[PDB]
C-alpha cells in the first residue's frame, strides 16, 4: 500500500507513487463543500519541484512547509499547468519566496488578465527540463479544459500528469466548462495519446490516480 501522509485537518495529503514522485492533494472549501485538487512533488537531488500549487496562498504555504520539512530540501521550482485557482492560486507565495514559477506564455497572459501575479512564461509547446537527475517534459497538446492547459511527462517513469485536461473515473461529466473548448478537447487528448504511447500512471487534476484509461474516459465524456 502506498505511503500517505497528511496534515492535521486532512486538507493536505501526499501519496507516494515511487521513490522520488509523490502526488499532493488539497481540499478547497466552496459553498461548504470540500473540493480536492492534485499536483506532483518531485524529490530531486537539487531540491523539490512541484507540478502545480494549490487553491490559495494559505494552502500553498502549508504544502511547501510540509514537503520541505519531510524531504529536508527546499522547493525550488513549480510548473503551473493552467491559469485557474486550483493550479495558480499560490503564485504570490511562490514569487515572494523566490520559487521559480514556470508556465507557458499564454498561461502567464491569462493569469495577468485575471489579476494573478505572473509566472515566467518560459515553457514552449514542448519543453524539456532537468532538475538534478529528474527529467521533466512539458507538452501543450491544444485546447481542452482551458485554452492553455499543458500536461507534464516524467520519461524515467512514464508517468503523465494530465492535470485538468484529464478527468478521473469518478468524474461523470466535464465539470466547469466556462473556459473550455469542447470541440477541440478530444483532439488534444488524442495528441497526448499519440505522443506518449506507453503510459504507466496518469494523474488527473482532480480525483484518483489511474492509467491510460482516464484518457479514454475523458474522450467518452466529450461525446
Ligand atoms: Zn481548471
Ligand atoms: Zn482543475
Amino acid at each position: 500500500e502506498k505511503t500517505v501522509i497528511k496534515n492535521e485537518t486532512g486538507t493536505i495529503s501526499i501519496s507516494q507513487l515511487n521513490k522520488n514522485v509523490w502526488v499532493h492533494t488539497e481540499l478547497g472549501s466552496f459553498d461548504g463543500e470540500a473540493v480536492p485538487s492534485n499536483g506532483l512533488v518531485l524529490n530531486t537531488s537539487k531540491g523539490l519541484v512541484l507540478v502545480d500549487s494549490s487553491w490559495d496562498d494559505k494552502l500553498t504555504k502549508e504544502l511547501i512547509e510540509m514537503v520541505e520539512k519531510k524531504f529536508q530540501k527546499r522547493v525550488t521550482d513549480v510548473i503551473i499547468t493552467h491559469a485557474h485557482a486550483d493550479r495558480i492560486g499560490g503564485i504570490k507565495t511562490l514569487k515572494e519566496r523566490g520559487i521559480k514559477a514556470h508556465s507557458t506564455a499564454l498561461t502567464a497572459e491569462l493569469a495577468k488578465k485575471n489579476g494573478y501575479e505572473e509566472p515566467l512564461g518560459d515553457l514552449q509547446t514542448v519543453t524539456n527540463l532537468k532538475f538534478g537527475n529528474m527529467k521533466v517534459e512539458t507538452f501543450y497538446p491544444g485546447k481542452g479544459h482551458t485554452e492553455d492547459n499543458i500536461v507534464v511527462w516524467l520519461p524515467q517513469y512514464n508517468i503523465l500528469v494530465g492535470g485538468c485536461l484529464v478527468k478521473s473515473t469518478s468524474a461523470k461529466d466535464l465539470g466547469n466548462v466556462a473556459d473550455a473548448y469542447v470541440n477541440e478537447w478530444s483532439t488534444s487528448i488524442e495528441n497526448v495519446l499519440k505522443r506518449y504511447r506507453n503510459i504507466n500512471a496518469v494523474v488527473p487534476g482532480h480525483g484518483e490516480v489511474g492509467d491510460k484509461g482516464l484518457l479514454l474516459h475523458t474522450l467518452d465524456l466529450l461525446k
